[PDB]
């Protein structure tokens, strides 16, 4: 059985991160241990079965720092290189063995930098910069491509797409999204990309679609009951699931689990935690 982590979705005002686990099978939701770094706003991914959160800020400062967690041991470990720049709402993906860390914000700007990991040097080194600068952009890697998606400029949402071919070391912009979306969620699932959630120029959204590579087309999706934006989007034991998030009034402590037969999300209670969710990553 695989299990959901998320970190971040509460960020104290001390700068103590969520750190907390689903089992889906078992429908419990668990806290674990904190991060070692005071932080807020990382980019996690998961790699040879460690969840890696890369980034934040403690505050105004912004932060280099990489921590790799142990669902074995439950612990933290600042064993990994810090990367070359200090930077927040960093998106991370791992492409061909290699963790990707794409955007984010430091003092100055959103940024378009891209810095990639390799475990067996331990090791961080710039590669091709996307073509746009933005902030908490959501990554996926589906077909050899890593895909940027979304995001924000600083202020407004963006409907923007590229993906990076590492043959290449470039960026491809591709068919853009139907809806601009900041704070959304995207995950693989059955070969294609889905955004879900986030908020756009007016508003928090619980609208969805799917990017099909093979015909350069994003299609909407139906849309979930409650608007989400924030939300932590991930395939667990091959269901799709939407966690938590931002309705525009309150914090949801709910998931929804995608139903394609039914065409229909379906809506289950979560924990009643500070906040449900945050930057989310899968471990078997």
């Amino acid at each position: 059985g695989e299990v959901l982590f998320a970190v971040g979705g509460w960020c104290s005002g001390d700068a103590i991160s969520s750190v907390e686990r689903y089992d889906p099978q078992t429908n419990e939701w668990r806290m674990v241990a904190s991060m070692s770094k005071r932080r807020c706003g990382v980019g996690v991914s998961v790699l040879d079965d460690l969840l890696y959160a890369v980034g934040g800020h403690d505050g105004s400062s912004y932060l280099n720092s990489v921590e790799r967690y142990d669902p074995k041991t439950n612990q933290w470990s600042s064993d990994v290189a810090p990367t070359s720049t200090c930077r927040t709402s960093v998106g991370v993906a791992v492409l061909g063995g290699f963790l990707y860390a794409v955007g984010g914000q430091d003092g100055v700007s959103c940024l378009n930098i891209v810095e990639r990991y390799d475990p067996k040097e331990n090791k961080w080194t710039r590669v091709a910069s996307m073509s746009t600068r933005r902030l908490g952009v959501a990554v996926a890697v589906l077909g050899g491509f890593l895909y940027a998606v979304g995001g924000s400029d600083g202020t407004s949402p963006l409907n923007t797409v590229e993906r990076y071919n590492p043959q290449e070391n470039r960026w491809h912009t591709i068919a853009p999204m139907g809806t601009r979306r900041k704070h959304l969620g995207c995950a693989v699932y059955q070969d294609m990309i889905y955004a879900v959630g986030g908020r756009d120029d007016t508003t928090e959204l619980s609208s969805a679609e799917r990017y099909n590579p093979r015909t350069n087309q994003w299609s909407p999706v139906v849309a979930m009951t409650s608007r989400r934006s924030g939300v932590g989007l991930a395939v667990v034991n091959g269901q799709l699931m939407a966690v938590g998030g931002f309705d525009g009034t309150t914090y949801l402590k709910t998931i929804e689990v995608f139903d394609p037969d039914a065409n229909t999300w379906r809506l289950y209670g979560g924990m009643n935690y500070r906040r449900l969710g945050g930057g989310v990553g899968v471990i078997k």
